[PDB]
């Protein structure tokens, strides 16, 4: 499976990228970077940290846009750390090295990849700002992409509070949801993250040592575990888990047509509607396989 | 003055491009196209028709985006004609020739120009689509642009396409909001629909859009004919007034205000430009030198 | 208890102010305003909004300085919406009315109050600028104040990032900490708030309706809950909770001497050192009494 | 010219204040006091002496802040004497009389003067604590001030109290940085410590600081006697040069470089003025008309 990754690489993005790196069936052809919550300069550095912590370093990193399309970024008190990646120490990992960054804008490089790579998939882990612009510049190119895997949205389960990716750039989410075919789109929603939430203190796979990747997992997740009683709502790792393992990862899903509310009190929320040609919105995951996948990426290779 | 022009080349767009074509102190470095008055393909041919009629086809034309940012499209063939240029006949002008269209997308073309052309200015005569996309991709690039001259909005709150919204900013309000909160409004000069109505002309007391004797006079007469009838004999030279201000600078303005502009992005007033006084906002032209304006429109039509 | 409140009234300021209005043992004798979460002008409006929704507008409101002492802007400008109070609609709350401002500067007013009010306590929910200036012009007046309750600093294992008040003006914080007696100071730290936070998907006390105050709390906190994964980090409300309810609110604290790092890579941080003549740094709170106090002020 | 003076009146302040008093086109509308060369309490006493010696005590005097904003009062090897004015005897000058001191704090009186007096200029001869605090409280008010004249700093990197940094800006660096980054540096002239050592006379080649015949010459002679003895008999008239520029305009200035100044509020070298070229920065006087300087220094001592 060929896969492009779009990320605002915070803590859970890095574990999601690591899930893809840990499966030999996955060839990551490029990683695009978008700002917003975490600054774009910080995202590019954190993608570099993740790839350097892993073995393979032959993946081009592209910087995209610096802000949502139109909505304000809404300043963020990053309690987990200012660098957007748990405030880890580069000297503890051997990643105090120059960051790699391609010259091409992420929008154009994504378009070229879409034009020149057959059976290209994309895993989107961030606000869809980069994707919406590429669909605007060249809808013919992005429509060649085989399938879309997106972390975003909150459908009715009650609809939990706190969905981030689409609320951060609702116009971009609408551009994606109105242009790329929803039938070819698979959603790992914030409702799914909240539904498969667990306490990391009941496990040990976020608190291991013995290799660099294990230390990375433990140190990046450390502040999230501390400040929230151990509770974890896995969003991006679940989206990578679904993109990488397919129906093996899915227990139940619902076909739903999705739209963004761009006006009024419900601005930035989503409308969902049963529709066999709509998004595949995953409802239940193989959680036993998910935590097994989380441990395996930290095994000695 | 090096100038970039972004147009949905309708009838008044083309007359604005002739104003810039007619002044030798103006260098048009490239023309970006966007849907609006008509569809993007019609705009591209309309610009080609305009350049061919004038006779200086050495200006690159770039195809922009195919739709607004988020809004559905808003073609008005009952105003600018089915082809966006008054449904003229190409045999009346000798423009039955292939159209020039460069390979590079207008957004990437404009970003490049802002990066390699010094003291670049832009004249924006159409919905804020190509420009907003380019400010999102490369703000550091587009902020290199010396000044922004934009036809759009209405500080009165009196629109055309809606009671509250001017067409270009109502056709893509998010794009209009993107420009107004990203490019420095202090380096931005606005020729609104307010200005277009205030400095409007009665086409049966003024005949400068009704001459023959040369190709330019025929082009201007035939293109403006359907829109003059649609307006009731009235001419609201919105785009030509914006080019007038960009080309002729201070001596084109009679009264202007410094106003911070912001878009109404929802509700029945979608597309409305709110205005409030601010010495760091946009120079919103209130009165143009109508006398010098008609003068330069006649001079580009003279046989000499 | 007579209480002065120094605030940059963002969203959690307004709820902290409501905790003081809801307790009959508390007499708010004056509210000073400083920039921070919002501009000084926006802070004055938001205090006016909070007092009007409650209904006890008989409180003087003074405007302070317009910037931190030495630092340039704010490390986190425009944090609680464009208006500083979650961009609420005045027409929904009936607060589109003339706002009250007093005309003496907030510094001179705090100096006057500390010189004329016996047993005056002060609650500081914002960057230490108004206080540092008044301490620099009349320390004789400010030291008469009975006790200081300050939201700020992050002490500690693990230290949560993002502390605003002392990072926004580290000189003002150091002025206060080395001039007003720390033994008469009680701290609700950013560490305490982070470790005493709630998620809207587990607790509903900021998602109620049925009267004006419940609507004010829900709408103000709404964009915080929406853009922070549901996380409610109630820093200023915890400070007010400690100031108003005292020993009932505190489960554990430590006597620590606090100073500011004013140079180097660690600019804006807080050095803590065990010291029985230092500030009372609250470490644990009665979370159950706190959630009930939040709900109590929202009763019909 | 309407002029407000902020002083830590040591010896060279008093001569500078006398420079302003001597010119009839200058209107001193108020003198604010701050700790520096000596205690605030001595500064208030030392301005009173200076006005009594001249003979015009109709100028209001305001006590300012008791300490720097952030820094400690720090070691003052009392070079201006124990009392701050060369340890002179009031019985020798007829100044054994009550002092005058206004009720208002200097910060509030400065704010009020800025809001109610047209075309007010300020002359700063001391650590800038009062001005920064008034800038903190009312930028609206202090920006109505036409021009700032400030003795302080050293754009050459050669201070006095520290090898880097001049006394007035080393004594309160945060306040000096507040003034620079809030009051427009283009409306600011600087008599630097570069300037005080540059235009520095040896006292044994002039007699303008060793005269009698009237009370003003005795005051000047007795107050400068200690400061002259410290140096190699040299005269680095820091304060008086600043007053000379503020009063006598362009003819006071010979060569002047527009430079943007900023403060090092950190590190082993603490309290120095970072100098860089800036057309919109301070007007740092580099050379003063020394001949005209000595003549007005003599004339103020006339009968
Ligand atoms: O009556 C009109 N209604 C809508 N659009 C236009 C235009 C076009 N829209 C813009 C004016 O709003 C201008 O660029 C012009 O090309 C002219 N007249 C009208
Ligand atoms: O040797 C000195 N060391 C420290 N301060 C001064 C001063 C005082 N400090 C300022 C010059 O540094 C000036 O205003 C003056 O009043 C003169 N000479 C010295
Ligand atoms: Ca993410
Ligand atoms: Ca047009
Ligand atoms: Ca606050
Ligand atoms: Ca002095």
């Amino acid at each position: 499976m060929k896969l492009w990754i779009d990320t605002d690489c915070g803590i859970d993005d890095a574990t999601a990228i690591l899930i893809c790196l840990a499966n030999p069936s996955i060839e990551i052809v490029g990683i695009s970077c978008i700002g917003g919550n975490a600054s774009l300069q910080n995202v590019i550095r954190n993608v570099n940290r993740t790839l350097k912590v892993w073995g393979k370093t032959d993946i081009p990193i592209f910087g995209g846009c610096q802000a949502p399309l139109v909505q304000p970024k809404m300043e963020i008190p990053h309690i987990h750390g200012g660098d957007g990646l748990g405030d880890i120490n580069d000297n503890d990992f051997g990643t105090n090295t120059p960051n790699k960054l391609e010259k091409e804008h992420a929008v154009n490089a994504l378009i070229h990849a879409a034009n020149t790579i057959e059976d290209l998939n994309i895993l989107c882990l961030a606000p869809l700002t980069n994707i919406a612009i590429a669909l605007s510049m060249a809808p013919e190119a992005i429509l060649k992409i085989k399938h879309f895997y997106i972390m975003g949205g909150a459908e009715n389960g009650i609809t939990p509070y706190g969905e981030f990716n689409w609320r951060a750039d609702p116009e971009a989410a609408q551009i994606v949801l109105q242009t790329y075919p929803q039938y070819q789109t698979t959603i790992a929603s914030w409702t799914l993250a909240v539904f498969n939430s667990f306490n990391a203190n009941d496990y040990d796979f976020f608190n291991l040592d013995g290799n660099l990747v294990r230390r990375f997992i433990r140190e990046t997740w450390k502040p999230i575990i501390a400040f929230d009683g151990g509770r974890i709502c896995p969003a991006d790792p679940l989206a990578a888990f679904i993109a990488v393992y397919g129906d093996r990862a899915i227990k139940r899903a619902e076909r739903l047509h999705l739209s963004m509310v761009l006006e009024g009190e419900k601005l930035g929320m989503s409308l969902a509607e049963p529709d066999e040609k709509g998004c595949l919105v995953v409802k239940e995951c193989d959680a036993e396989l998910f935590v097994k996948i989380l441990r395996e990426l930290q095994d000695h290779q």
